């Protein structure tokens, strides 16, 4: 807990055309941020151009992955050093997507994590079960799994800079949200479990967000619950709709 | 047959839009009127845009090194066509070792970036290559055929002939044991007979196929001259100014 | 709550019809008026037949060391529930460590192979397990529960009674350490707690809860003595007649 | 060539009580052989009862798998020697149902060659292309894969006691037998290579049998061609059926 994220995931989506234009038509709209901050993540074509409308004003600068060297021979990859040069704060890492279509494993995600925090940025580790897991039992016991590999190696310190977003690969653009009872209980179960690797101090230092179908009519009811620091918005995040969201975000 | 020579330079991960933007304009200067072949930059996503500009109306021409096959979606840290086709890519490296290597990346998975690449109107420069291992099981031309059958599958005469190739034997990536020209040569003929079968002799005389081991600016020169080389897939020498050298080498194999 | 202490020797791949037909007939007789619990023996599918013969009738039972989940057809080197049933087999090791890690065998493959085992009035042991690295991050108890979740999915308050559980930390397996009688049961008691609230207390007290580290003939006493402990799952000590020994031990437990 | 084989493989089929009386079956109907071997393969359980039947007989003991290890901890495996103790004299490996089903990758396969050789049994090789591959146009690479694979590290002398069948995924079970000339084309094609990779002398000296769909309605044809030396049977191997391909398989 301590300072709410409103964080938008555009995807696989934006032309550096459109991007100009809409993150404007943002950073003018929401200039006046009552300190719950605004994260942006456009694609990595985008971002140096998306850069500069974004230097000295409130909204920052996230991209969708990066890889865990500063430099090599990895066709096709960005490095840490890359996001940092351009002003990048924010990373995400272990995507449902990439963890399911693109094969990343916990370890390789886990060497993600610490890559994005020696450059100083934070990280944003994403967690969550699928349908069957949660019908099987196993909601929490995956969670587990994913936060320990996340954590794993990260000291009362750096854990703190961490941020968990939790996107229930049954709500990811199925358009079934969570209720917030659900949301919270998990959320509430990675607090405790932070607290159990650590101290009560930093489990209540790290953020943790909900993600999955976060839209303008549910989001207020999610945002309230008590360990829910904000969402990582999907597609509300490439409309206007993503205002409105910010809006009511306000309200607290 | 006539087939315009090719020389790419895969900068894999490493340079910033500063160190980009700087060598870049060198380049647009150095090679000012070499016009008898294709000069390929490929930098990393980050700094395309930019690059993009210093190069909008030159001659040497954009490349990226990786590419998803759809248009947009749900696909967090991928890259579309449309994205890269607004800044003016014109090739695509498809199906390099490591991301072959590395990030599990398979052949039909390869297959359907090639024929989104080449939807796009783009060029996609297949990578194809065997192992140290799989050359001491005499594998190299099975494995050289599967990729080539696998990634053209699909694809007809006209599509086809779009296509570039690149023979990047694994066992000489980064290695520095780069392959004597005999060795290259033997593959790029038989990549290009199996084209041919595929096809037809016109098709298979039209796709470049372009080598790739440890090309370097002094063993360049008894590579291109090979019969069935066609350019290079550069990957260290493309960083430096060495890379100026090279195109150097290859403007002098051209009248 | 009563429950019924369990000594299984599973002899891996290590005796041929002989030795076997050996081995077996000495038991037969030197643990004859044991009856307080049940010793299974557990050879290899080559060698059942024989020793089928040498125990019917007699106390010790009979048990296989993997099965296919199906009654038969085009599954090339498996064995199926009825061949194991005719012979006169009652239990079944089911998900071993060497099967799930060498064999790549997963959980839902597993899990057909618990309920199949129960259709045919046979048991399945379950091994459930963690690795060293697993155990180094705290995993041990999700580690634990994702398999034994997994394999109980499906079962019912009644066939789940059947099942027999078999804890085997994998950092355990051959290595030599042993786990302390804390660890053993620590892990044993959580297996329980969680097949509680799976099904009911009734249950979860009728589940065998068998350990199987590296039981030797020394430390076995301090391991059965536990709480949470109803016996062992035994490997190479099984092969040599230390295996008598330990069955000597389980007895001076009971009455 | 020289020494064609009809082998049977029942899969998973039979009872030590059925299996029993079947061979017996067998072993009356069959004791006169006109020198061309025949191989029954029935499951672990039944091997010792089976051997019996046959010790001293015309018909010979096969098995469907078998580990590279003579011992070890290895639970659910059967070693080497456990199946030569009986007298089984061919082992199957690399069957299309054990490469696909249970995950057997080419060295697997490869380790369990020598070891089959290594206790002087003969080790029957299966190698076949799936229907998605033959369409693509990659039959003789996938043959020829498996094949190398398969050999690597064999010496001319054991190459020669290595016997191949050749089961086109796309015809087991599913009815759909290769025509001979389909058939013909693929073993002559293995024969060829077998040269390159040996001599003509080892080439001519490994058979190569078919396998898939083989029914008594269609095996006079397969037989007949030049470089088929027999068959891996599968269903037909369960019935009396076997007894009329055996009887075929006289006719030459």
């Amino acid at each position: 807990t301590r300072k709410l994220i409103l964080a938008g995931n555009w995807k696989m989506h934006k032309t550096i055309s459109e991007a100009k234009k809409f993150v404007s038509l943002l950073v003018n709209e929401l200039h006046d941020v009552k300190e719950f901050e605004i994260v942006v993540c456009p694609p990595f074509t985008a971002l140096s151009e998306v850069g500069e409308i974004l230097s000295g004003r409130n909204i920052k600068l996230g991209a969708q992955n990066v890889f865990y060297e500063d430099q090599g021979a990895f066709t096709g990859e960005i490095s840490p050093l890359m996001l940092q040069e351009i002003g990048v704060e924010y990373v995400i890492v272990g995507h449902s997507e990439r963890r399911r279509i693109f094969k990343e494993d916990d370890e390789f995600i886990n060497r993600k994590v610490k890559a994005v925090l020696e450059k100083g940025m934070t990280p944003i580790l994403c967690v969550g079960e699928t349908l069957e897991e949660r019908e099987k039992g196993l909601t929490f016991c995956v969670v587990e799994k994913q936060v320990r590999e996340g954590f794993y190696g990260l000291d009362k310190e750096e854990a703190k800079r961490v941020v968990i977003a939790y996107e229930p690969v049954w709500a990811i653009g199925t358009g079934r949200v969570a209720t917030p009872q659900q949301a919270q209980e998990v959320h509430a179960f990675i607090r405790k479990l932070l607290s159990e690797m650590y101290d009560e101090e930093t489990a209540g230092s790290i953020r943790i967000l909900y993600g999955g179908s976060i839209k303008p009519d549910n989001f207020l009811g999610l945002i309230v619950q008590k360990d829910i620091d904000g969402g990582l918005v999907g597609g509300a995040s490439l409309k206007e709709s993503f205002i409105e969201l910010a809006r009511i975000m306000r309200g607290v």
